[PDB]
């Protein structure tokens, strides 16, 4: 692909983190804590599980960014719209206002209604995300295997500004602590 020239800076919004998480100084890594992390509660934090949103707001144009999942077992990325639920339990998918994938027990699957399978021979290190506001479409690429498609959600109704969108997942198996890190231009 030829998305790289939308980079754009893309910061974590403490504000909006799930009360286990821990934000890095610069706002560009999370991870699961062992333990609530001494906040106080607010409408804008997920409760039920562990996802933060970016700060940047998107209403108009193209937008790219990269995240490093290495050595993660579990996680969701994408994006969502600002005014999704908080709180309780809901699905990720378009019609709560999710464009998102993950990966979940050895499988890669995008967040369509019902889910759908992924196809991927080179388990990813580095996902680059790609959104074009007005064209209606985000678009998910395997930079650990040269950029290579991994999912586009076309004819998407954004229905308001969009956030980028994370979840490090929970670390029941010991094996989840490593962190999301937004990889530098
Ligand atoms: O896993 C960690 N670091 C890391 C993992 C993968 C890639 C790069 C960095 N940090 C950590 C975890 C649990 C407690 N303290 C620190």
């Amino acid at each position: 692909h030829h998305h790289h020239h939308h980079m754009v800076h893309i910061t974590l919004d403490r504000n909006t983190a799930n009360s286990w998480l821990i934000i890095s100084k610069d706002r560009r890594q999370v991870r699961m804590g062992d333990t609530h992390q001494n906040v106080s509660d607010n409408k804008e934090r997920f409760s039920n599980y562990p996802m933060v949103l970016g700060a940047q707001r998107f209403s108009s144009g193209k937008m790219y960014w990269e995240v490093d999942v290495t050595q993660k077992e579990a996680w969701d990325l994408g994006v969502c719209r600002d005014s999704v639920q908080r709180k309780g339990q809901f699905s990720l998918s378009p019609e709560n206002g999710f464009w998102t994938i993950w990966l979940w027990q050895d499988s890669y699957e995008a967040g369509t209604s019902p889910q759908t399978t992924l196809h991927i021979q080179v388990p990813p290190c580095q996902i680059g995300i790609f959104v074009d506001y007005e064209a209606g479409v985000v678009s998910f690429y395997n930079i650990t295997d040269h950029g290579s498609l991994i999912y586009t959600f076309s004819e998407c109704v954004f229905a308001g500004p969009l956030r980028p969108f994370f979840n490090v997942g929970f670390n029941y198996s010991g094996g989840n602590a490593a962190p999301l890190k937004l990889c530098p231009l």
